[PDB]
């Protein structure tokens, strides 16, 4: 379903009980949760694993190469998608 112009979301100034993405305000799942790859902080730090993979792609950077420095512009922290 994608005909609407709004959807349910969560916003707070501490660790949310139902945290949501910074790209599509979805709430963590059982296959694609949420996590903060960066130090943007607040309610726009979280992101789905998919959403991050599409974000760093829009930034015009090859995350599969050792010739990159894939990171933010809000807080400028190096983005993290593995540990
Ligand atoms: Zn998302
Ligand atoms: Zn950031």
């Amino acid at each position: 379903v994608a005909n609407e112009e709004t959807d349910t979301a969560t916003f707070n100034d501490d660790a949310p009980s139902g945290a949501t993405c910074r790209i599509c305000r979805g709430e963590a799942t059982e296959d694609n949760p949420l996590f903060h790859p960066c130090k943007c902080r607040g309610s726009i730090k979280y992101m789905h694993e998919s959403c991050l993979l599409e974000w760093v792609a829009s930034k015009n950077i090859d995350i599969s190469k050792p010739g990159a420095d894939v990171k933010c512009d809000i807080c400028h922290y190096p983005i993290q998608f593995k540990t």
